[PDB]
């Protein structure tokens, strides 16, 4: 990752300008860095918009909601942009962005699905972890219908197994405002 | 395993009715199992049948291909745990003909509920946890009708793994007598 | 595996000498090739005695599965099938497959019944011819038990698109076996 | 396996009735009991048909001419009967069959496609692992159109990618002749 | 890891902590709690009366290591507000709990999980009984601990621990183990 | 393994039974099917049972332990080379009046070991069990050597290694076997 | 990596070296280092230097969107290989500003994939995989004139170009002769 | 194993036992099952044992070693090979006069080897069991060669490698067998 | 490494260290310098160590077609070993300035490969490596001047050439004396 000298590494020089570049899997490390960013740049100032790039196969669902919650509760408004592909939770943060200010790339990719685990005991242990992962899903839903204007009921069935949207589907379906066309 | 000449010591007890489950319950187990009981009921259909329980336990399945031939077939099965009858080892002793329910004095006898593994989707999950809690009813119905406990105390006592020495599953109802000496 | 002395069998060529054949394990070309030629064996015996096949088996290979469906069909005595433990996925399609009025579930036997499973690696093109292949493989099994049960190919289709585990109870509700054995 | 008493395995009791089956993947190991069957049977009867079943994923190319040969080389016919999937090595062998009597039960699988394999080294030794390898598959198509009336063309083309056949396409395509229908 | 340079570089958590923020992001071990205990005692010396903010998104981990984190938090001047984001699971949760009352926080979609401890013995009945002996204690000390921290019963807590317990935030609250879910 | 039978098999014609490897339940339900085929083919002549064993699971012990006592004939226990941990307890478990240790055969005793893992609770369910396995064992090895429960316990709370004559000393054996 | 470290003293010429498999870390800091020049000049040309054997296609269209989105020009410039994922970055450079060295190969072929599970799992992957040809080849058409059905023949197998038969194919608008 | 007898059920017709591995239980079993089973078949008439082995369990020895004693039958012991370190103690433990060495066969004595994991009470008990195991041995063998204890216990405190005829003026064997 | 690290204290003097296997990180270190050198001075020459066993036969191109593109003059200095890319690189410098010192070896050989799958990719990759054996030798023989024949028969197997070996072949233009 190359350095520029004003020494910035690239992407702490693209932090100056208050974009965080969301590029992997979501894993606690990963919205550790990217809440602490967030936080920075609303102490830096509290009212001009933070851009948030999203390029990510997705991950944990509690660390994708370290993130959410902290989009939501800062003052500035978040900007989302999808490059590339965002899956799974990193469809749903590319949702959570500021309305009338999510975005995608032409040629990006979005897919949404139902949450993942695994659960392994006694029959009242899966029953205590496929609960929990039902009352997640629910959850999930429930917010991303508030965040694109569709019922849960149709939520949940568009997402019963991988389902991949172009930009302009993800429009359409209210998971993004505009594509975003050249400059 | 030594050899008898008038058969491998397994089959030659075989030959006066005797069964050893000496093992965990897999499907292998369970195959060769039935096949002797149905074999023992072919050569006599009213003499008894001996089956010793030295298991951990193992598949739910499994142990219930053993069970449900038990239960058709028309000769009784006397059940004899030595060692240590756990799990789907304890749930086929208390499978024996009632009367005929026996553990040796220091022969240990454990009771718990169903375990497994899920993995996928949520939907996939709540598929998994949905057939093992309706497979914990089964087995706790079942043991309740064994034992003559009801199935709330069953739910209650299997909630962890609950060891039971011979004479306390005598009065749980599990067996019927302790084998003494002869 | 005990041996019984007549001259002298193994468990199970004892229980062959009756007509009796057992499948309890899961299903591939080794075990497909075994049930078959047992069957070949029985009826070369007697062309028109009942077979007995118990089946407690996970499931397996399509083809192989097939192996012993298209034999089963093709010889002249009836094959009783007799469920124990668990007939499962290609397990299940095999217990429905034995002769109508003679398949039979012990009353805590599970059936399982779901859609195939598989894999496909490598170019776009490969990926596509094996896609068709396992979905004309579940057309051609759902036509089959949608013949075998008398359900509808629609509801087939439905109730095998997750795993679904029936008593044996609800497996003669449903078409697959004829008859509960009640001690 | 289980065993018949008359000792046989239940393998051995039908190749008493002049049945092999061929129940695996086609290695040097499955071509040599094969061929060694096969000759067996010849020198007990050398008029009596010989039936072979087939349910196979394929194998080595070598180790199916081991078979391929064999069959044609004796004097009673061999029918070939497909259960479950006759693939690759294992479809050439299906169409090997005396003509007429080429069977497949009515959902069994026939795939063809062609050769694979691999060359590691210099430039030179991986020309002619390549040569190799396109000279086996002409000599595949080749007998496949002699077997099946279909050109070497067509052949050729049909084999590119995997191409999976129900029983009633492999007749209509001429590798196998009749699909045996039950009585029912 | 991000830099802001201010030239003095820091890491984006180096310049959070410059404004009493620590960021407990992981899984409880030794060499976390050596850290998270070295920035509180940093922060105290800094400046004995002003507030600490502790972000907790963690699954647990060790419990002595996360009794090296709480008794610091007890011990040092200032109030430590705790923020749970994401998920508080275990001692993660206890954590939480151990915040200044009044200032113990949750964000609306972040996770609390509570449940008994978890270890492994080995050796020979005289040392597994040792190790009973000390994980059962450590329960009653840890109950105990949240008993004064949440309102509850001792008993209740051994009930509600029994299985892995997860509450939303709202129920945290409801539980005690927070004073207020912060809404944005 | 030598034919003449398999050599085992030759000797279990003359009712004697080699318990030579660690016990599990393998060799339980073997050594459990001899001794029940002894007494059927007679019911009053004494069995032999060598023991040269490392020990091993205690419920596959207590398997042959419950059935010596159950039939009807005396079983003499021979200890060669060593008889550790349920090794021993068997080894004590024979026909009292007829358990032997050759000269130079070692006897150790112990206690249990095992394993635990899970919730706090279920450590304890586990603990629980091992303890009161401890104190079956030293009951009937009390019973079985005339030693109180007190001083067995104290004796195999570490590895304790005896001789045969340190054996016969403590009740393990009744004597030592002389050429 | 000599000393700036080499690749950061080139980027300050506006030059971006892509030299090594293309995954999301290596998209995002080619992103990046075109965001970077575009806020520090937006109208001076980028120089895009490709040796890569190919990688992930999603990774390759978050750098392809990037390209088109900015105003400044991207020269594209093969050395080595440019394969897979990697010609089409090479045919994504401004339009009479794609180069090739003499001896530079290009590659072009279909993408590759796997899929595993139930059989309606696997055609969703199935449709996903083919969708994302479609959107390919239609792309890789728009940047060289040729059809999408001649692309889609084209690419069936791996295809090696030399540099030439790249600028006659429309992937490079010229072979870079030496100066 | 040519062959209705295998070969070494051929020789134990004969009275032959062939030692010809490393001694565990497994071996050790074997040996003394043998040993009774000659014993029950005639009590008078030698036994041969043939040793070729590199050693091993000192408590599976043992079980050898006191079986050949107790029992009737003398027992001539054969090296052929290598006797070492159990192995030359089972060498030696054959009936005085009736213990040999082929010439060229190679006799190995020294100290027990084993190990030892734990806390330090633990160490301190496999140590003392250890060391009474080698005084026991030494003391045996002192017996069996007429060597001092001293002695023994100097020659055995590292690998000692000996000849047949080396063995012989030791006193671990009476003769060599010439051809 | 000493440390300007060492390598980049030579770097200011013109100097670049090829001492590795060649794959593309080290092709693209290398074609980075190379460009780095010419826009720094485009008239002054520029001095390529290579102490190379070979590698990647595209790696070596991008290193090879930078060499022919850039203005300054790349002298070539064989160390220790140059085989197979290695030497073909030590051939590729300016005319008049490739070097190698007195005990260095000099190994040329034809490439190496693998191919798996259907007969048809096969053939495909057996193709590519055969061209690229024609491409190698038609740009070897006009580097030593010696016929594409006899580079091919001269490639067949492993061949190891000694320094002064090397100068009659035409792959260097002088061996370094002290
Ligand atoms: B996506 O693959 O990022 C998906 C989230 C979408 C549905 C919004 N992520 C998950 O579902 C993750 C996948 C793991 C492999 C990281 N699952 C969880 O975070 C999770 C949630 C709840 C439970 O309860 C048992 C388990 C799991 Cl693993
Ligand atoms: B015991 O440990 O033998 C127990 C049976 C008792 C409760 C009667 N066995 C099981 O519960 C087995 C354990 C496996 C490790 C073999 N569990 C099952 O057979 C089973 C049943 C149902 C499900 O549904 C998901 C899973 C499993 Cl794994
Ligand atoms: B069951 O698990 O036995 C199931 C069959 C049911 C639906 C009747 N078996 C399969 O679906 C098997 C599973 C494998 C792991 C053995 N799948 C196939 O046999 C099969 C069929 C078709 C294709 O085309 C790509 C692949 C596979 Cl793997
Ligand atoms: B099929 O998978 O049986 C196929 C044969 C068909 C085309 C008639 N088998 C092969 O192509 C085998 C595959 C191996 C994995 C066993 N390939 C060969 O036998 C073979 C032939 C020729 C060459 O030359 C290099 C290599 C190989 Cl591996
Ligand atoms: B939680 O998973 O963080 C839990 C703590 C809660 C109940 C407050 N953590 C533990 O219980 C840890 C889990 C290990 C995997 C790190 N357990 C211990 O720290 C611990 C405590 C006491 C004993 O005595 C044997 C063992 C263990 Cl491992
Ligand atoms: B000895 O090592 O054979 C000893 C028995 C003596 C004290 C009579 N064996 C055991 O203690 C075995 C050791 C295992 C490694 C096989 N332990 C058990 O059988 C046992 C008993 C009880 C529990 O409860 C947790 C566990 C175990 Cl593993
Ligand atoms: B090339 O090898 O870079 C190729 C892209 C060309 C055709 C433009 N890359 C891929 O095809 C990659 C290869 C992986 C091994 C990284 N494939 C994907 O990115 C991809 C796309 C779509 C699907 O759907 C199932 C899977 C994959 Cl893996
Ligand atoms: B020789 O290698 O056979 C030697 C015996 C000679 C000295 C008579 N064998 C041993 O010393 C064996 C070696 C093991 C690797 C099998 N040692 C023991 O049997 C033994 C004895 C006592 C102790 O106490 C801790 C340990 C061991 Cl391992
Ligand atoms: B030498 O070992 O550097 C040699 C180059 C010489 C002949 C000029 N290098 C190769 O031949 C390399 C070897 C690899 C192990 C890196 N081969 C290739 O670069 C190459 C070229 C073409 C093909 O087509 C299939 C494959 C390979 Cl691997």
């Amino acid at each position: 990752i190359p350095t520029v000298i004003e020494a910035y590494d690239i992407y702490s020089r693209l932090l100056k300008d208050r974009i965080i570049m969301l590029g992997s899997q979501i894993d606690d490390n990963v919205a550790n860095s990217i809440v602490s960013q967030l936080l920075f740049l609303q102490a830096q100032d509290s009212e001009k918009d933070i851009y948030l790039y999203i390029n990510s196969p997705g991950g944990s669902v509690t660390a994708g909601f370290a993130i959410y919650d902290t989009i939501q509760h800062i003052k500035p408004d978040v900007q989302t942009i999808c490059i590339g592909m965002a899956a799974s939770m990193g469809s749903f943060l590319l949702a959570a962005g500021a309305k009338g200010k999510r975005f995608a790339l032409p040629n990006a990719e979005v897919m949404i699905h139902q949450p993942l685990g695994g659960a392994q005991g006694q029959a009242t242990e899966i029953e205590i972890a496929a609960n929990h992962i039902l009352k997640t899903r629910e959850k999930l839903n429930r917010i991303l219908s508030e965040r694109t204007g569709q019922s849960i009921e149709k939520i949940q069935k568009d997402t019963d197994r991988d389902n991949f949207l172009t930009a302009e589907e993800a429009k359409e379906y209210g998971l993004i405002d505009e594509v975003m066309v050249p400059e």
